[PDB]
């Protein structure tokens, strides 16, 4: 049906506008602190501390399926990075302060793009 493509013109452009965002928050983590997932090799215990891990690779791979059916599931994943480091790294950490970074820095981004999500549609 015409309907199903033109809701995927939709899924799709939203997609291209999730590419952008993500484009943009992955800019402002420059030490790439959250490009890829945790290692289990390097932190065997990590499972049991975070119960789902994120990582802007893995958050990348499913844009790229167009698995993000909203703005809403998106931001999630976002907020899962910045959750997953503040709980497993102490206050004190140069990882803990690159998530509250982060997190600031992505607010300015996310904030303009609920705006162009509801105002393109
Ligand atoms: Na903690």
């Amino acid at each position: 049906s015409m309907e199903q493509v033109a809701m995927e013109l939709r899924l799709t452009e939203l997609t291209r506008l999730l590419r952008s965002v993500l484009d943009q928050l992955q800019d402002k983590d420059p030490a790439r602190i959250f490009a890829q997932p945790v290692s289990l090799k390097e932190v065997p215990d990590y499972l049991d501390h975070i119960k789902h891990p994120m990582d802007f690779a893995t958050m990348r791979k499913r844009l790229e399926a167009q698995g993000y059916k909203n703005l809403h599931e998106f931001e999630e994943d976002f907020d899962l990075i910045i959750d997953n480091c503040m709980k497993y790294n102490a206050r004190d950490t140069v990882f803990y302060r690159a998530a509250v970074r982060l997190r600031d820095q992505g607010g300015v981004v996310l904030r303009q793009a609920r705006r162009e999500v509801d105002s393109i549609g």
